[PDB]
């Protein structure tokens, strides 16, 4: 499912990520964005061998199971295509562990490198939330 911004922007509020660990929504919507560009079944090999998955590019080393990342832990106790669903149940879920692991949003490059620092309530403009 390829979401809107505003849509993706009510579904993670209404799963509980508005201040979800101090990180207000546009945070999470921007994260979104220059992750997967708000595609849940974007998928990308990392040079390590693991893959990220989904609207929040979930890493298979700590945070899912995909059965071909050789020495990596499985966090959220799911398989990685379950965080490719069209519902984002399950990418909230492991994110909320994800962000309260002890870095924050930093766990997210792209979060550190594109959104961390600017106006990020612009992701959340116009939107009847």
């Amino acid at each position: 499912k390829v979401f809107g911004r505003c849509e993706l922007a009510a579904a993670m509020k209404r799963h509980g990520l508005d201040n979800y660990r101090g990180y207000s929504l546009g945070n999470w919507v921007c994260a979104a964005k220059f992750e997967s560009n708000f595609n849940t079944q974007a998928t990308n090999r990392n040079t390590d061998g693991s893959t990220d998955y989904g609207i929040l590019q979930i890493n298979s080393r700590w945070w899912c199971n995909d059965g071909r990342t050789p020495g990596s832990r499985n966090l959220c106790n799911i398989p990685c295509s379950a965080l490719l669903s069209s519902d984002i149940t399950a990418s909230v879920n492991c994110a909320k562990k994800i962000v309260s692991d002890g870095n924050g949003m930093n766990a997210w490059v792209a979060w550190r490198n594109r959104c961390k620092g600017t106006d990020v309530q612009a992701w959340i403009r116009g939107c009847r939330l």
